[PDB]
């Protein structure tokens, strides 16, 4: 039990050395709202500026995820193009996991760029749809009310995923990754949160949308 | 005369030395369509996977665009900040513009990662309108049937505009933008090619759409 109680504690740990924004500062700004004049700004941007933007911002939060793999416990013993698979196959949807911290159901606004606004805040982008699932499965996965522990375990097992096509030694994935549901189990058991299991959405969907 | 003759000679030169994708070629895959379990393929793929290959492919292109930047007598003369902000200001407008080269209006489609496809291509992306406005852009554009001299002209003149925000020097762009405007004019009139000015898309229309 101390064996995957101190995995459930170093993926934790990992996971607060790495989360890139502190939830705490994320609730403290809710009220800083983008006002109308700057929301036409955003509006009144290119196309190519506002994904030039997004694309920045995308990149810069898989560089926190590449962090996050690099500290979880045997994620670095395996081999090197295990490790580029894992990445390139989970990293974005760890990003976008790690986004419905940013997202506020209470009044539908997520943060971005200091402030908090709405979709209409990308629409220069010209991905409505794109965004409007982006809005979407955060709010279904707010509804969750994820704890930062039960997000460091969540996404430690949507990174560490044996079923990713390309991996050549999948046994020693399949081994980090019962460790890892394990723990989740325990840590979930621990803290009566053993309902939210049935409640998560399926593996596919964090994709397609 | 031979001033602005080995300016128009230096700049189709310039943009040969530097197409990416030589038009010969990009005719020759025209009967070369994607197949319809292709396009399914494409449409299966993840919000993420076409959007980083789309990302992946225009951040390319504006490498070639700053090559053919950098070749543009004067260019390298101007200081480092005009040579920037002319750039980011007009680099994707250039792309864009290329981007007719892998259009066919025949039967409107486009190259794309070695065969022709239609706007259903991209369906994964939730992008519609954007890629609509690709399209339609591209549409238009063919219509003028630029040659690849026109469109050398064409693209430095996009690049070399004097009125961009964030100038020093604007007067030794207006000089530089001048005598490519004059060296415009040259080869049209000498190819009987001048009713295409009054059929060009607005400067505005490169960018928002
Ligand atoms: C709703 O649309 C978005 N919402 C976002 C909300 C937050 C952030 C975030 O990166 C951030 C960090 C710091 C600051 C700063 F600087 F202000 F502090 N601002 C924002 C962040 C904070 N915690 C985690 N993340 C990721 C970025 C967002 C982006 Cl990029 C978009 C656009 C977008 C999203 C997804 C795709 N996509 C394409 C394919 C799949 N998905 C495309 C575009
Ligand atoms: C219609 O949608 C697209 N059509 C494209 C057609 C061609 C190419 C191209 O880069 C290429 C090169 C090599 C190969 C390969 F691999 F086959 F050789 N394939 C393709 C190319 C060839 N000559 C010039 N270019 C640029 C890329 C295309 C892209 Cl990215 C899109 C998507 C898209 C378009 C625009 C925005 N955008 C965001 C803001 C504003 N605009 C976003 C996404």
């Amino acid at each position: 039990l101390t064996e995957i109680e101190h995995l459930v504690q170093s993926v934790c740990k990992s996971y607060r050395e790495t989360c890139q924004l502190r939830l705490e500062d994320l609730l403290r700004q809710r009220s800083n709202i983008f006002s109308r004049e700057e929301v036409t700004g955003y509006q009144r941007k290119s196309m190519w500026e506002m994904w030039e933007r997004c694309a920045h911002h995308l990149t810069e939060a898989i560089q926190y995820v590449v962090e996050f793999a690099k500290r979880l416990s045997g994620f670095m013993e395996l081999c090197q193009n295990d490790q580029i698979v894992l990445l390139k196959a989970g990293a974005m949807e760890v990003v976008l996991v790690r986004m419905c911290r940013a997202y506020n159901a209470d009044n539908r606004t997520v943060f971005f760029e200091g402030k908090y606004g709405g979709m209409e805040l990308f629409r220069a982008l010209g991905c409505s749809e794109l965004i409007s699932s982006i809005f979407d499965f955060s709010h279904s996965l707010s509804a969750l009310h994820f704890s930062e522990d039960e997000i460091a375990l969540y996404t430690a097992l949507v990174l560490i995923n044996a079923h990713r096509p390309g991996l050549q030694e999948k046994r020693k994935v399949e081994q980090l990754q019962y460790n890892l549901e394990l723990a989740f189990h325990h840590h979930l058991h621990k803290t009566h949160r053993q309902s939210i299991l049935a409640k998560l959405p399926p593996k596919g969907k964090l994709r397609s949308l």
